[PDB]
């Protein structure tokens, strides 16, 4: 019931009693484990608000005090009779910033304390939904000195009048079929570049074009925004030695921002809350670039390299995953635009995990997205075992838009 | 209950039905997933379910389920069991055992294999020489030249706990490593235990830096006693670098044959401490693990250097630049010399073909993501790509305590 972890490296053992707060469930069994798969009312409402102003009380040394109790029996009588309630700008701040402190596949959770919560619960209207985007954007760019923020929207009521950002990120590139059956920009992206065209966007078919937002106020029916191009923040990509690299036209955005995964606090459901922070070079380098069903450009730079690709034991891929991964941390330092490398971050996520079970009695943490997607073993996470569990409040995964909308 | 498992680089979707077979627990509980655990005297009482499913499995694979033979031979182990409180496997059903623990091996990449296995049965050894008899055949029939042959050598049966053969090392070849007064490590780190011990038994250590251990085994329950591997019968392999010369000048080496000798293998509830088994190297166990883990020959610093790579900051990747160029070697080496060897590429490919197949077949694959993922370059390989699930089948290779931990010493 007391759970130890084990750095391999270090020997290093830490014990974990903070699981045993865990409520939802992981997928696993004690028959099978799932650790590997990507996806595993009134009465129900007030334990859950319950739950978390217990914690956020005693977050601020008010545990059984008359203002918690207060709190607890006001939101208590507004859950009787509103059904639902409203959190206090404290409550949801706190809750933001744990729902990123609980969030186990994130391995840049060192910085969870330092978030900029935007309270947008005063939108009404796409229009609103897009000031309050743009102002997120801007402000998290920060002409490249990347800072961690989250916009939040209204909380859903009664699921017709969910608020919802169609993008899966703020800034990501079409995705175009060709009639050559081939795939020409983002393969990731090609079906909601359809669902913008189906509504209105004029593509400009090329490989890089930055999509246009589709937004949902108060469940209604979404429309289409251009972020201005001034507040998107681009890097050229080049390599520090190969000089050709340019030629093969690469680029990324600086600003990672997921805009379709629901916020839960206390109970509460934001549809609708972009949150973003900066890239770790992986995600692009490798993943982005080299991943097959996506940018996939392996070969091209292998060929660019004169590498033997006739045997997989050259391990060329392997070379050339690494000087495309050189060049993005390259390009990126060059710009002044944040970025962090997969070292830095897990040797940062470590002692984070050490200051978690210090100051909380552990830390969630999913290994199978913990561990970069290069150099495994050469980075510290790799040695260090974790325990994988559901914490509240959290951000959750939720369906595409598309399959739900009555229109 | 139907499980569905997707490859999201090939949306190639697989229904598991064989994990409805599983009895045994993972670690896991619906509060908790302990995937990245590492480590997370039996009585007639529960011996006969267990044999009785062993056999149930053994007579269905040979297409002779519900026969007289597979009756008979039903209670031919009833009584034996009742009788004598244990019972002995036919050599078939020994053989049918050790391939299907292999086949079971969730952890394993190399599993494509697992019915080219030459079983070994050494049930009739009785003392330690008869071991290091047993054990250098292995050796001679495995390392094959170069051209390398998975095999398992078969010790007697655990009885009560008190007469255990044991091979006290981790793995049959592997190098001394030895502690020094100033705090450093010549050779291997992650044996410098068991070195000492087989210094303590009397062993003479060159104190070298590439030094083959002595084996020390255990027979009947008597204490251990040391041997020497005929270092004719230990295929070496320098590494060297295709484009770089100086890498020779590294002075490093290794061992073809890799064989874990520290495992348990449980059949039909029979259990086997002493099992030795040996496949051939993916490469990056050696050029990954063996010399890039700190804890282990540690060589990044020195190859970047040599390299001349930018060491001041991390974002030069300097590491993962000395990383490739080292299994590269690696590699490089084996393929020159013709020792068996396969890269991380071919070998993850070749396990999603048989995973497949498996499921078809079978009904499933177990499948451990964490250990089955290259420990570099992951997701350039299809299993990062691929779901899997994990779940314990019998027969099985088990971890069991370390014997220096539990050995009851005679003098
Ligand atoms: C500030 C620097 C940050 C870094 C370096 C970072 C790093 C990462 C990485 C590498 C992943 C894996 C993503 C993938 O492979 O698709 C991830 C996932 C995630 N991050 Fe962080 N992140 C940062 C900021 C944030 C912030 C500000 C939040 C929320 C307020 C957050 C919450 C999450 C969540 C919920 C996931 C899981 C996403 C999913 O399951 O799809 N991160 N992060
Ligand atoms: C023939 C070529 C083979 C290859 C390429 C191969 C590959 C591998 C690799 C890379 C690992 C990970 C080990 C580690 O990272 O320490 C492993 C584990 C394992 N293999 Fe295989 N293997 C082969 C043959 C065999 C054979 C013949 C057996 C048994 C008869 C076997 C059973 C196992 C087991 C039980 C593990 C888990 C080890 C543990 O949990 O400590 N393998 N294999
Ligand atoms: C805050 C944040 C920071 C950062 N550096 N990177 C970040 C990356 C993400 C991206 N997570 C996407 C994970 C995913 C989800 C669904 C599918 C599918 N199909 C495939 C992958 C989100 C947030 C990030
Ligand atoms: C058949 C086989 C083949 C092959 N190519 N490689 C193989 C490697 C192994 C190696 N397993 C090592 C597992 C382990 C467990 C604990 C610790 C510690 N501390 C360190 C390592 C076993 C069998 C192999
Ligand atoms: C099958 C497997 O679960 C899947 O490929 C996971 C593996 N680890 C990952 N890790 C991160 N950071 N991001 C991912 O999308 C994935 N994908
Ligand atoms: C903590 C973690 O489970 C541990 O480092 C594991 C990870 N995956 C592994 N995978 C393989 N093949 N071999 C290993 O030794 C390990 N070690
Ligand atoms: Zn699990």
């Amino acid at each position: 019931r007391f759970l130890k972890v084990k750095n391999w490296e270090t020997d290093v053992v830490l014990t974990d009693t903070l699981h045993l707060k865990s409520t939802l469930e992981t997928g696993c069994t004690e028959h099978i484990c799932m650790g590997s798969i990507m996806l595993p009312t009134k009465d129900q409402l007030f334990p859950l608000a319950k739950e978390f102003l217990d914690q956020y009380y005693s977050s601020i040394k008010r545990f059984g005090s008359k203002a918690h109790m207060d709190r607890l029996e006001e939101v208590n009588k507004e859950i009787e009779s509103t059904s639902t309630y409203q959190l206090k700008d404290t409550e949801l701040i706190y809750g933001a910033k744990h729902a990123w402190r609980n969030a186990s596949r994130c391995v840049g959770r060192i910085q969870w304390s330092k978030l900029q919560v935007f309270d947008a619960r005063d939108c009404t209207t796409a229009h609103g939904m897009f000031n309050y985007i743009c102002n997120h954007v801007k402000y998290a760019t920060n002409k490249g000195n990347l800072r961690s923020a989250i916009t939040i929207f209204p909380q859903r009521t009664d699921g017709k009048h969910d608020f919802r950002v169609w993008n899966s990120q703020l800034i990501r590139y079409a995705g175009y079929k060709q009639p050559d059956g081939s795939t020409l920009g983002d393969p990731a992206n090609v079906q909601f570049t359809e669902i913008c065209i189906q509504q209105g966007w004029k593509a400009p078919r090329g490989r890089f074009d930055v999509l246009p937002l589709l937004l949902q106020a108060n469940g209604n029916d979404p429309e289409l925004f251009q972020i201005p191009p001034e507040l998107v923040l681009e890097v050229p990509i080049r390599h520090p030695k190969f000089d050709w690299f340019k030629d093969l036209g690469l680029k990324w955005y600086g600003l990672p921002a997921v805009s379709n995964m629901l916020l839960e606090i206390g109970g509460l459901e934001f549809s609708a809350c972009p949150f973003s922070g900066w890239y770790m070079g992986t995600e692009i380098g490798v993943r982005d670039y080299c991943d097959n069903s996506r940018y996939n450009i392996l070969e091209e730079v292998a060929k660019k390299m004169d590498l033997d690709m006739r045997k997989t034991s050259s391990l060329w891929k392997d070379q050339a995953l690494v000087e495309i991964n050189i060049a993005v941390l390259y390009s990126f330092q060059s710009d002044k635009v944040t970025i962090v490398d997969h070292h830095s971050a897990t040797e940062s996520f470590i002692k984070h995990m050490e200051n978690e079970y210090r100051c909380r009695g552990g830390c969630p943490a999913d290994w199978v997205w913990i561990v970069p997607p290069m150099s495994g073993s050469i980075t510290p996470v790799f040695h260090q075992e974790m325990l994988n569990y559901r914490l509240t409040p959290s951000f959750e995964y939720q369906p595409d838009p598309w399959n739900t909308h009555v229109w």
